[PDB]
């Protein structure tokens, strides 16, 4: 009876049917059975990576025993699951644990080979009770003669951390390696399991959802193993759908909460006996009104669809895989396809000219959302080079801005510091047994989190010509391996390698300098090697406009703004001279010609906050 | 009387109004809910660099439960603030922390699934060994307790990802830091608490200048 | 007059971190207006240069300056013994009243290639790793100093590929992978190119010694009389 | 400092005022703490000669009744400087 006090039951639970059904895995269960029915040392120990199913096999065996499809010598055996936790509850005295263990053992033995014990996670059996080894090997004698059967399942990277260290005991265990299944079998596992969730949540599930989940869970979530990271997506999708059959669906509840927030904020900001609140409140009213409009419109569309979404589809899976591991993989739900078709003229607001490069980048971003790109290859690996002050770094930062709305969310590494070969360990981590090892890599542990960022390589040509060889794999596919041996995924990050090779020779001499400063098999990895071109005096006028917009936006912190006349506006561009230094001289000119005088006036009174100042040209300089 | 001297009641605390009025972050509360309402393996873990409000989300969920704004199968769950600093603390014998942990687990699983649990800084769950923080897995990966957690990026990577077979029982909710506008919103929300504590007044221009500097 | 204001917060955030961020409280404006002459009591001569540095400080503290770029990256050069280092020291003495509160590094030592590691650090897995880099450590605290580069003509043309991105962004990354901000420092790097030649015989030395990608970064190239 | 006072402290019922040395504090409250976000440092370097002289001349009568001999400012300043 001590069993009924220190252990649960499993065959009973199977008979009353509380165990999730088990599908496939026929060879593993057959091997487990033929091991569990031998003469001496009959102990199978299921081994394998975590998640691939190591307890589901045992519960399948329990179901098979209840049914009756097992061989003759395994009839009506009443599998039991031990509990090494509640066996050491109170044993502060000397023998209160060995007594319980001996009780359980002799009770198993007095049963004429009926019981088949099942210790889950049996790598916790080593240090049962210690003080000098005395316990945990009291079953070492009974194992050999095959008194108890002791099926158990433990993970793979601990069977060589705890047990393998004690090879006197490991010898009594037979290993049954359990490999991870493929998508074709995961689809079947899901098709069989697609009833318990469909019942627990009052919803229905379409087979397209199963297939799409079993595909995306293998393509994107590259951290867990297949039979589980697939089921999780389906489960979360069904949960969300049930949460939407509640009062209101998503994308309207959030807008109404936001409207209530802006309301409670505009109400309490109105009673401001201040002046700095005038221009701060005038926009809050606009925002509240223009969000309430969208609230009413969504409301009307919902009432229409309700007067004229009951089971999950193959796109809610995509929404879950986008909300988790924030890679976006939806189906372009009409809210942004205009933005994608506009990407060119939307990036043109921060870069002027270089339509060739903007077209290439826009194409490489577009043809990846429509699922036409190479599924195991990065989203594109560009190296665009040219003379200085032309806009390459600016274009990269503008692209990261358009994509993320936060320029400080990309990965930027200055390859001008990697002049020494041995400094490559900075981005790959140090091998095991050295100083910096617990912190792992740096670029690697930056990409391993949020793997949608943009990667940027300033001044690629400054580095020692041995750093170049770490990137070969990074550009060929998306794999890099840090010190701990693990592998990160670069399949969906946009690499960019700025440079300055061939300053101003020609549009062809630089294509003979690059081929001489690189290897033949490194150029082969990149996409088109974009060549930038200098600026034209007709193109600097818009640059002047952009610089003045920037300066006004930065001045709006002191509630000033300027009114620039076209004389000065074209004079500034007429001082964009010397087509060798790009467009920075224009910035230093704006500083030297406006900022100094503006500050001189500003800190000498007479330009008190508020009133705008107009700038007007003069014979040589321009006054305010 | 098991989880009565090793735990408080965060829900009753929020009912007594002694919590701070979280403002915003509806995406993360909705994600935490649609994870906590799953069938098996329902344990979210709030992850993000330190200081960005990884607990504030849990207080927000508690306030929302108390107010009654949650789906059908989430009403009256009384989330509990568990702690291990006072379970492994006084024990000098063989197998004594185990009796306390098992008493707590037993008291949880006797009652129906309405004792949603909350361990803060759960990187203190892998120790206690000497076979501890490891007897909990059979109840974790079956949806018996819910175990809302909160841990920093560094501590997470250093303490848990070395124990892969346990990390599987968890779900990550990347709680990124907010931007300047959301910060201004939060500050304006919290203004009154400090304005009451210190008998002074605070100007909106001062709040904006603080959030910008 | 019993409530906090939008400048008490600036008072706090300047009361620590040392940055003088504010809205030009009184006295400070008098000192700034009275700068060219107040700096002249220590630097006789060189009328053209003092105006430039003074205007840089004026712009930076008046509220019109790009918040993400250093507060100035001047490189002034000229004949020997004219007062370049002394002008830099007089500046640091002006806006700190502490002559030993600036971070000068003598580029005369870095004639060797590998000696750059002192101001960067060492990669993970090498001898001095947990110590960091000298310059980066000195700047991570005291984020208001006046960096100096004594006679940057000795270090052979490889150290010019760290300043190349220290300038124009105020970024630097040490061994541990951290990042530091130079956005409110005044980089100053002297030289001795020329040595007698006219302005058009030294403005050829600069071009033939450095690169366009470099001369384009830093601000006005002041010549000393 | 461990993990037993932080759940008590991040609730607002107790107020502890501690003390330690600089390098020691840099050891036990920086690596294994993760608690430094709820501790405010206060620095007391060292008094000077002129200050410890005032301290002594303030704390003189107590001993002039403990033993009771006599005290001289010359003796006080000599002790301080030496
Ligand atoms: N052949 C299968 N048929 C049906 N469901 C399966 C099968 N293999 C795995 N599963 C399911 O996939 C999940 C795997 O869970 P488990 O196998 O219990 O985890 P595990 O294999 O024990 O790994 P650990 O290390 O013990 S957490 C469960 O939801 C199982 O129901
Ligand atoms: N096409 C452009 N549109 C807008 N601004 C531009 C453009 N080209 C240059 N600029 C301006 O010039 C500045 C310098 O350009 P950058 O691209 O940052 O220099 P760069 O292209 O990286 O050249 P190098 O080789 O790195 S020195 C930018 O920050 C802009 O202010
Ligand atoms: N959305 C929010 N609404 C209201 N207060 C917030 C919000 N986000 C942060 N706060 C406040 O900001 C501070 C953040 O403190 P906590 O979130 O409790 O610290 P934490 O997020 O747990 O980080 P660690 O890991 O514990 S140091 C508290 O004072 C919160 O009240
Ligand atoms: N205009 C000046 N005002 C004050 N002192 C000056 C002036 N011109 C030169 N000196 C003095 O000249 C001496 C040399 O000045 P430094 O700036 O230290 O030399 P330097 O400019 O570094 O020249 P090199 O190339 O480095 S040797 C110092 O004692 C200065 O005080």
């Amino acid at each position: 009876q001590a069993l009924q006090k220190y252990s649960t039951d499993l065959t009973a639970r199977a008979r009353e049917g509380k165990l999730d059904p088990v599908i496939g895995r026929d060879n593993e269960i057959r091997r487990v059975v033929q091991v569990l029915s031998r003469r001496t040392k009959n102990n199978p120990v299921l081994i394998g990576e975590p998640g691939v199913g190591k307890t589901a096999i045992v519960e399948g065996l329990a179901q098979r025993i209840v049914a009756g499809d097992v061989p003759e010598s395994l009839r009506d055996k009443t599998i039991v699951a031990l509990d090494l936790g509640s066996m050491v509850a109170g044993s502060k005295y000397r023998g209160e644990f060995e007594e319980r263990l001996k009780a359980v053992l002799d009770d198993i033995k007095n049963s004429a080979g009926q019981i088949i014990t099942f210790i889950d996670e049996l790598h916790t059996i080593v240090g049962a009770g210690a003080t000098a080894m005395d316990a945990g090997n009291m079953i070492k004698p009974m194992l050999a003669r095959g008194e108890l059967r002791l099926v158990g399942a433990t993970t793979l990277d601990e069977y060589r951390k705890h047990i393998e260290k004690d090879a006197a005991l490991e010898r009594r265990f037979q290993q049954v390696y359990v490999g991870e299944p493929s998508v074709e079998d995961t689809i079947g596992i899901l098709r069989g399991l697609k009833d318990r969730y469909e019942v627990h949540h009052g919803v229905r599930i379409t087979d397209s959802a199963l297939v799409a989940a079993a595909t995306l869970s293998d393509r994107y979530i590259t951290a867990r193993f297949l039979p589980d990271k697939a089921i999780d997506l389906v489960d979360e999708a069904a949960s969300r759908l049930r949460m939407e059959i509640d009062s209101r669906p998503v994308e309207i509840d959030e807008v109404e909460r936001l409207v209530r927030r802006l309301e409670i904020e505009e109400m309490a900001l109105s009673k401001e006996e201040d002046e700095a609140s005038a221009e701060r409140l005038a926009k809050l009213r606009s925002e509240l009104a223009d969000q309430k409009e969208k609230l009413a419109e969504l409301t009307t569309r919902w009432q229409n669809e309700k007067n004229a979404k009951e089971e999950v589809g193959p796109d809610d899976i995509a929404d879950v895989v986008s909300a988790w591991t924030g890679i976006p993989a939806g189906r372009l739900l009409e809210g942004e396809t205009a933005k994608l078709l506009r990407m060119e003229d939307e990036l043109g607001k921060r870069v002027i000219g270089q339509k060739a490069a903007v077209t290439a980048v826009s194409d490489a971003v577009r043809r990846s959302r429509a699922g036409v790109s190479d599924p195991n290859r990065p989203t594109g690996a560009f190296m665009f080079l040219g003379p200085t002050g032309v806009g390459k770094t600016e274009l990269a930062k503008a692209l990261a801005d358009f994509l993320f709305d936060d320029e400080r969310a990309m990965v930027r590494i200055d390859m001008s510091e990697y002049g020494e070969k041995h400094t490559v360990a900075r981005l790959i981590g140090a091998p095991p047994g050295y100083v910096g090892y617990e912190a792992g890599g740096q670029l690697t542990e930056a990409v391993r989190r949020r793997p949608y960022t943009v990667v940027l390589f300033d001044e690629i040509e400054k580095a020692h010509p041995d750093v170049f060889d770490v990137l070969l794999q990074v550009l060929d596919e998306g794999r890099l391996t840090d010190g701990h041996g693990r592998t990160v995924d670069f399949r969906n990050t946009i690499l960019i390698l700025t440079s300055n090779l061939g300053s101003g020779g020609s549009a062809e001499q630089v294509l003979a300098a690059v081929r001489a400063t690189f290897k033949p098999e490194f150029i082969n990895r990149l996409d088109d090697v974009l060549i930038f071109e200098g600026l034209n005096p007709e193109e600097l006028v818009r640059i002047v406009d952009i610089q003045l917009a920037q300066l006004g936006k930065r001045l709006a912190q002191r509630r000033l703004q300027l009114q620039v006349s076209l004389p000065a506006k074209r004079w500034l561009a007429q001082r964009g001279f010397d087509p060798v230094y790009g467009a920075r001289p224009l910035r230093r000119l704006v500083q030297q010609a406006i900022g100094d005088q503006l500050a001189k006036m500003l800190l000498a009174g007479q330009v008190h906050d508020g009133d705008t100042v107009p700038v007007n040209v003069s014979p040589d300089a321009d006054s305010l």
